[PDB]
DNA sequence: TTCAAAAAGTCCCA
DNA sequence: ATGGGACTTTTTGA
């Protein structure tokens, strides 16, 4: 459970908090890693520490003590007054006090400020000057049940429901930054955009003077670890000034080691840069340049409709054990089911845009299974291979599901009925309509018209304007990023996406059933679908004004 | 009773 | 062996 952050980030996180330290003014910096493992961060603020003192020592020696200010006493100094550092890992501290001792070359066995604790539970006797590191990533399944309760309990102001335990750090960070001091570090991006990270942004927004922000977006900073990395500097210090850096990367294919230096990196053609004002923050924050401001607000601005105000959003089955439940439709025990129980499967994959593919797998509806004396046989030599497993289920456990029902079964009727089916993470927006009453589970998600907008809204246009270019830009705005070429579908964001109907409506929606006819036929002509595409986006750039 | 969010993703291969 | 690409389960708080 350590993590190496790579040095050219850390380098780059010391240095944007200590380069402008006047150490003349304030011979007795408190810097702090509450999280410091071995000493990444902390080591490196030894090596700048150390060249700040010597660079001045005749300057201090003259202001302050001259017998106490030597470039042999710097060492101590340091030690003494300057590094704090706190891990739950007793090893971990254990490595980090003999580098910190190995710095120089016993005398008066100098003491070190680090603390083997929970640094959310310690009782910081004080505040700091400058705080850096790379906290703990935990998310809501791997956070164990009893530590939960805690964070809920103590933490509320930025962990509910399913928050992350990076969340606290942010929030302690903060709570122990002295006032003027300034704090760097490096955590998940996705608390940028998530819903759940609603309260934190607040935190952040209306505690601290947000200076900047460097989103790395879906390029791999840590090696064989899939998560998606931000940089976060702020300060507490009193000003005018309301205004972000957003250094945001263009391309996600780059190595990070690409220069000596990270600013180097940031200032080059691989990334963008642009400035948000933090007052205009609302409980989103709108992280674009000012050409994507002027053309998502376009879209705002125009459509009076949103997917929520006319469409019925839910998320797919949730068996709770999919090798129990899903067998391949040429699988010889399918003879044994019943076709009133089987339902039609499909994986996100099977979503492209405008129609689904067929599907190739079978769901078994077992919550129509009355008991198991009539239908034995299915229990018996299908469901029941993964009894130990499907009891374990929490509902299971609890006797609110039997051992062979499916742990989240929804209703039917939500999804044998025309609508709409998309994937939970795309590259690209791929809205499709389904006609073969398709079961899916929680990476598909659905939507159907509300009755009262049917004479509005089809689904041949609704298909036609969120697969355009245009919707496919203007939903990955504010969008959560993921991985590499993966952005989040959810409903959270996807049912806020905002609609137009104008008078080019009747010419989307014929273009639209254009395509659909082309991709259903045998002998698809993909190539015309592509100039029947163009000329919609063509349309729709009409209607929104871009 | 029953919804929907959550990548220190997961897994495979050249 | 690593790095990159294809693809995505069920646990969980509310
Ligand atoms: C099951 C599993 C997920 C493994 O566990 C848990 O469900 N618990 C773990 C314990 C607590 C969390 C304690 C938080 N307080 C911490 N206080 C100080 N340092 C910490 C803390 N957590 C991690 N570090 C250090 O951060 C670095 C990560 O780079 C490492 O050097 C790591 O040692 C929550 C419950
Ligand atoms: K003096
Ligand atoms: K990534």
């Amino acid at each position: 459970g350590i993590y190496y952050t790579p040095k050219i980030i850390v380098d780059y996180i010391v240095k944007k908090t200590l380069k402008n330290h006047d150490i003349i003014k304030n011979p007795y910096p408190r810097i702090l890693d509450i999280s410091c493992g071995c000493g990444n961060f902390l080591l490196e603020v030894y090596d700048i520490l150390y060249d700040l003192f010597e660079e001045n020592i005749y300057e201090l020696k003259k202001k302050y003590d001259e017998n106490y200010w030597t470039v042999d006493n710097i060492h101590r100094h340091i030690l003494n007054y300057c590094i704090y550092g706190a891990d739950i890992d007793e090893k971990a501290i254990s490595i980090l006090k003999d580098s910190l001792t190995n710095k120089k070359v016993d005398e008066s066995d100098i003491k070190i400020n680090l603390f083997c604790c929970d640094s959310l539970k310690k009782k910081w006797r004080y505040k700091f000057d400058y705080i850096v590191g790379n906290p703990p990533y935990i998310g809501h399944k791997k956070l164990e049940k009893k530590y939960k309760k805690f964070l809920l309990e103590k933490y509320s102001e930025v962990y509910k429901d399913k928050a992350d335990l990076y969340f606290c750090f942010y929030k302690k960070i903060i709570d122990i930054l002295k006032q003027g001091g300034i704090g760097s570090v490096i955590t998940p991006r996705y608390f940028l955009e998530s819903l759940s990270g609603k309260d934190l942004r607040e935190y952040i927004k209306s505690n601290v003077n947000v200076q900047e922000i460097v989103d790395f977006l879906g390029a791999n900073i840590f090696k064989n670890i899939g998560v998606s990395s931000c940089i976060l500097t702020f300060d507490k210090k009193k000003t005018k000034e309301t205004y972000i850096d957003v250094f945001k990367i263009k391309n996600e294919d780059i190595c990070i080691n690409k220069f000596e230096t990270l600013e180097e990196l940031l200032k080059s053609s691989k990334f963008e840069h642009f400035n948000i004002n933090q007052r205009l923050l609302s409980d989103e924050w709108i992280l674009v340049n000012k050409d994507d401001e002027t053309f998502y607000n376009k879209i705002q601005e125009k459509c009076k409709y949103s997917l929520e105000d006319i469409a019925i959003s839910f998320q797919g089955i949730i068996t709770g054990c999919d090798k129990a439940f899903i067998l391949s439709k040429d699988d010889v025990k399918l003879n044994l089911v019943d076709d009133k129980f089987l339902k039609c499967w499909i994986k996100s994959k099977n979503i492209n845009k405008y129609i689904v593919d067929k599907s190739e797998y079978r769901l078994i509806y077992s919550n129509d299974i009355d008991n198991e004396n009539t239908n034995k046989r299915i229990l018996d030599e299908i469901i029941g291979l993964y009894k130990t497993k499907l009891e374990n289920r929490r509902e299971c456990k609890s006797g609110i599901r039997k051992w062979y029902e499916l742990q989240w079964g929804r209703e039917k009727l939500f999804f044998e009925r025309k609508k709409i089916m998309y994937p939970y993470k795309s590259n690209e927006n791929r809205f499709a309509i389904d006609y073969d009453n398709n079961f899916s589970s929680a990476d598909v998600y659905s939507f159907f018209i509300k009755e009262e907008y049917l004479d509005k809204f089809s689904y041949e246009y609704l298909v036609g304007i969120l697969n355009s270019s245009v919707y496919d830009k203007y939903f990955k705005i504010t969008a959560k990023k993921m991985s590499k070429n993966i952005y989040d579908y959810y409903p959270n964001k996807v049912m806020k996406i905002r609609i137009f109907r104008d008078n080019n409506y009747e010419e989307i929606e014929n273009l639209s059933k254009q395509i659909i006819s082309i991709l259903l036929n045998k002998s698809i002509d993909k190539g015309k679908v592509e100039k029947l595409q163009i000329k919609m986006d063509n349309l729709i750039m009409d209607s929104l004004g871009i």
